[PDB]
């Protein structure tokens, strides 16, 4: 089972648990050097309860929990009730996922896919107009390693 680091959050507004995931959406953070706590602060400024992603993967491969696994997130308006959101630290218009981020992306994705019977993997740019998760985000390689077509 991948190592998920639990984080102490204080949620500003009520979380909804009317969450029925059938999709994983991949994100980049654009900004580097952010703790999950810093993301949570920014997401609170934007009027969300707190960190909008269900998971945040830092450059050294550490997987932090964001939103509770059974709560609706704030990462992709229009699919939030049906999508896990997985963020990777970086701006992948300008750099590449680290090998440790790739290892964690595959492990976390397969965990969620098996646990929830999910086969639908999407980039944020596949569901909304955005450059996220960045030009160099290795989407086709992730799908290939997970045997998704
Ligand atoms: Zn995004």
């Amino acid at each position: 089972t991948p190592k998920i680091v639990e984080v102490n959050y204080t949620w500003a507004t009520p979380l909804s648990y009317n969450f029925n995931p059938n999709m994983i959406v991949y994100h980049h953070t654009v900004d580097n050097n952010m703790t999950p706590q810093k993301i949570d602060e920014i997401h609170k400024q934007r009027g969300w309860s707190g960190i909008g992603y269900h998971f945040y993967i830092r450059k050294d491969g550490t997987i932090y929990r964001g939103r509770p696994e059974n709560a609706v997130g704030s990462h992709a308006p229009g699919v939030n009730a049906r999508a896990f959101g997985i963020a990777s630290e970086g701006n992948f218009n300008e750099e590449y996922v680290t090998p440790q981020q790739m290892t964690s992306l595959i492990a976390l994705s397969r965990y969620l896919m098996n646990k929830y019977n999910i086969t639908d993997l999407k980039r944020h740019k596949d569901v909304r107009q955005t450059e996220c998760p960045g030009n160099n985000f290795p989407f086709e390689e992730i799908k290939a390693k997970l045997n998704v077509k």
